[PDB]
């Protein structure tokens, strides 16, 4: 039905039908007569995996036979989505399925929507992971994604008398048509034991053995004919495990438990050995992969051939187990191991939050891995040996670049580790790498400047347009042409169509569509009846303190409670949307999901606001929730504490998708507020230098109480039980942590947001200029494709040369 979704070709459309009723007989073992919706959604998936599997043994075939540099990227999250809608924007097949599955009476969306998403992930590390396979596929690099498959991705949230409760999410229970297991290259990873020393060096001897089964998952890249691998390492015990009889068996559990769970902490490190042992599983599972396939082409050459990259501090060990390999079982000596190690490695920084920093305790490592702990030792001297040389007598530095940690109990500092151990460090926006060299790694970058490096975070276009908006898509395509599907920087082109009145109609034409579609989404799966003339405000992220959902909270109190004092004067009307997860042990972020339904059940149901106010919580947020959000959205909240989040990605899929932003300068904000023209965004609040200043004079949250009436009456209707009539001081914790001890700041930023909430209101009251400015974000927004970030790395990390050329078909 349209361009940017393919072809339907007689002989295409013929041959889908015909493989889907094959599949539908011999796959899935049922007739027509008693095939249930899921068996049609496994009918369609079977049949667009047939297109991949020639492209995938074609691509794999490619790279034995030219032999390029490898790259492997290391994650403990992929956060995934849906495949099946992916996949057939990424081989051109949609249109024809579409037209295949109407003919045989059946409606493809609503197959769709039956496809469980992989939820391997919690949050924005996770998704950057996924946006960055399918940007390596699409720019034909020879790249795999490593991880884990856990059983039980992110837990599935529900809303239960405005509290959340998790129920575990079994995404596995009705088979996965997606992957390949790989029994034949299973791998034994070894835990526990002791060293002894030999005449021939140190030997690791009594380990305990757990079995790395892999299943791999088919990448694919735009229109190209590449098919990359994504490798899941599951857990398996071996046969002879502890071998009454029957509790034997039944204690391979223990073993197959290191694969069950993905751990729900987005920014808070728990020291807990079962976390630690799905680290090393999943870095000693994948550098013999590594080392098998490098062998298969003498390791002076290894750096050549091979790139390892550490989302964060995650896959850490793989620095020191690369050393234990070649060191101990390739007997490299040990200067050679490490020049090769450095060259090979590089790590890529998420955060600056303390609490989310990766610091193992030693008493756990000397139990688990006793050969990694002794060679971390080693590490560390050789490298405090530097820096005393280049700093002499400089005893302090010594005690801060350590990779050890003095105290109470001993640590290591995985972060210090990865920077002693990388060729290149970077961060993940400009602000955010600034940082870095100027705060908490400034002695490092003293010691070694040439390994810092920015690269600024992206989002693929190919979910986060086409897919999600193929309305949007489409009106673009119909001026600009499709080349910027792989190109965004093409969207620079739009600028010349802000003045199109043809032009500003479809943009606006198009955000209205998603508005009805997303509001009749409410009614059906959640019952909930919205206006959707109103202005759509929108908060979706992981809920955390740094991210200011209470500031949120704090604004939508204030209309309301100006509305109940001047109830006869017009006001924008507002749809406020907040949705997120939080993780399962942190209270604050449970009693702001509260306040939020709490706020909700006020102002829903008072007859004087009318459809003016509508405050939501959205439930169970996850990738394929944002797709439907996202597009719907008019206004995108990025309003964190200037230095907190470090890029950000949600704003810029927000900003693809034509909506306006409302937010600090922060991470990437920062960035697209540069590329849109300032004035094209809605910034407030503190930069990073006021809160800075704030520090050294002492955050005082009363001054701003005693100061602002209208901030005043809020903190008192929530401690006096407005808001929880029945359990008056339920809030109480919420109120002290503002008064008291917010790290974040809440109050200081409060007037300037609402002062430009207000401008936010007048702008949306002339249609014609709010789209005007939307066009102006859309055009601008092409740098934050994660294609030029995966560029970037390509060529000033990895040492490769991006390619856009079609493998054969
Ligand atoms: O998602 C995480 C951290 C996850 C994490 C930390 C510690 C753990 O122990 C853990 O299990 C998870 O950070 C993201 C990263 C980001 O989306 C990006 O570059 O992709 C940029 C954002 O600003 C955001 O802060
Ligand atoms: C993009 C995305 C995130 C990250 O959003 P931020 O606002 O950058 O934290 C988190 N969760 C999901 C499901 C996403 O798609």
């Amino acid at each position: 039905q349209i361009s940017v979704r393919g072809l339907a070709g007689v002989e295409n459309v013929t041959e889908l039908k015909k493989n889907f009723n094959r599949h539908l007989h011999f796959t899935l073992v049922k007739d027509r007569n008693v095939a249930t919706p899921r068996d049609y959604y496994f009918a369609l998936a079977h049949t667009v995996r047939d297109h991949l599997v020639g492209r995938w043994i074609r691509t794999q075939q490619h790279y034995y036979e030219k032999d390029p540099k490898r790259i492997y990227y290391l994650s403990l999250e992929f956060y995934m989505g849906r495949t099946l809608q992916n996949t057939m924007v990424n081989l051109a097949l949609e249109n024809a399925c579409d037209e295949a599955t109407y003919q045989l009476g059946l409606d493809m969306e609503e197959l769709e929507e039956i496809e469980e998403d992989a939820g391997l992930g919690n949050g924005g590390l996770g998704r950057l992971a996924a946006c960055f396979l399918d940007s390596m596929a699409t720019l034909g690099l020879a790249a795999y994604g490593y991880g884990i498959r856990y059983e039980f991705g992110i837990f599935n949230q529900k809303i239960c008398g405005g509290w959340q409760m998790e129920e575990a999410d079994d995404w596995l229970r009705y088979g996965n048509p997606w992957e390949k297991a790989r029994p034949e290259f299973t791998l034994p990873v070894h835990f526990y034991g002791r060293v002894e020393h030999t005449s021939q060096g140190a030997k690791w001897v009594d380990t305990q053995v757990v079995l790395a089964m892999p299943y791999d998952t088919p990448v694919p890249g735009y229109r190209n004919n590449v098919v990359n691998t994504m490798r899941l390492w599951s857990a398996k015990a071996p046969n002879d495990f502890n071998l009454g009889y029957i509790q034997a068996v039944l204690d391979r559990n223990l073993a197959e438990n290191i694969s069950r769970v993905l751990y729900p902490n987005d920014n808070f490190f728990e020291g807990k050995e079962l976390r630690l042992k799905q680290e090393y599983f999943v870095v000693a599972a994948t550098l013999q992969d590594i080392i098998r396939r490098f062998k298969s082409s003498n390791f002076d050459a290894f750096p050549d051939k091979v790139a390892i990259q550490l989302n964060d501090t995650h896959p850490s060990l793989a620095i020191p187990e690369l050393m234990r390999v070649l060191v101990d079982l390739e007997r490299l000596d040990w200067d050679k191991a490490w020049e090769v190690t450095v060259k090979t490695c590089a790590y890529t920084n998420h955060t600056v939050l303390p609490e989310a920093l990766e610091r193992w305790p030693v008493h756990l490592l000397e139990t688990l891995l006793p050969r990694h702990l002794q060679i971390i030792y080693e590490i560390n001297q050789r490298f405090l040996n530097r820096v005393a040389a280049a700093f002499p007598g400089d005893v302090d530095r010594l005690r801060r670049m350590s990779l050890v940690e003095e105290g109470a109990v001993k640590r290591i500092n995985m972060a210090h580790l990865c920077i002693a151990g990388s060729h290149a460090v970077n961060g993940v926006a400009r602000i955010h790498s600034e940082i870095l060299k100027k705060t908490i790694f400034k002695d490092f970058y003293e010691l070694e400047p040439h390994k810092f490096q920015n690269k600024t975070n992206g989002i693929t276009p190919r979910r986060w347009l086409v897919l999600c908006n193929p309305g949007l898509a489409e009106i673009i395509a119909e001026r600009i042409g499709e080349e910027y599907i792989s190109d965004l920087d093409q969207l620079r082109k739009l600028l010349s169509y802000v003045d199109d009145e043809a032009f500003i109609r479809d943009v606006a034409k198009v955000k209205q569509e998603n508005k009805l579609k997303f509001a009749a989404y409410l009614e059906r799966e959640y019952k909930v009846h919205i206006n959707p003339n109103s202005l759509f405000d929108v908060q979706v992220k992981r809920i955390h303190e740094y991210k200011r959902q209470l500031l949120n909270c704090l604004h939508v109190i204030t209309l309301y409670n100006r509305i109940k004092k001047e109830p006869n004067k017009f006001v924008v009307p507002r749809t406020v949307m907040i949705g997120g997860k939080a993780a399962p042990g942190y209270h604050m972020a449970k009693m702001i999901i509260k306040l939020i339904t709490a706020i909700g059940d006020v102002v829903n149901h008072d007859p004087v606001v009318g459809d003016r106010l509508r405050v939501i919580f959205l439930e169970n947020y996850r990738v394929s929730l944002a797709e439907k959000v996202i597009p719907a959205a008019d206004l995108s909240e990025q309003i964190s504490t200037a230095g907190t989040e470090a890029s950000g990605t949600g704003n810029m899929k927000f900003m693809l998708n034509g909506a306006l932003t409302i937010g600090t300068m922060d991470g990437a904000n920062v960035e697209m507020a540069e590329e849109a023209g300032e004035e094209n965004f809605f910034i407030f609040g503190m930069r990073v230098e006021d809160v800075d200043r704030l520090d050294q004079r002492g955050y005082n949250a009363q001054e701003y109480y005693d100061r602002i009436p209208e901030l005043r009456q809020i903190i008192e209707q929530l401690s006096s039980g407005f808001f929880s009539p029945k359990q008056p001081d339920l809030f109480k914790d919420i109120v002290n942590m503002l008064m008291h001890h917010d790290r974040f700041k809440v109050f200081a930023d409060y007037e300037e947001y609402v002062k430009c909430q207000e401008r936010v209101s007048a702008l949306y009251k002339n249609p014609r200029e709010w789209t005007r400015m939307v066009i102006r974000n859309i055009a601008t927004s092409g740098k934050f494709s994660s294609d030029r970030t995966i560029a970037q790395y390509a060529r000033e990390i990895w040492g490769v040369e991006p390619s856009r050329q079609r493998l054969p078909a």
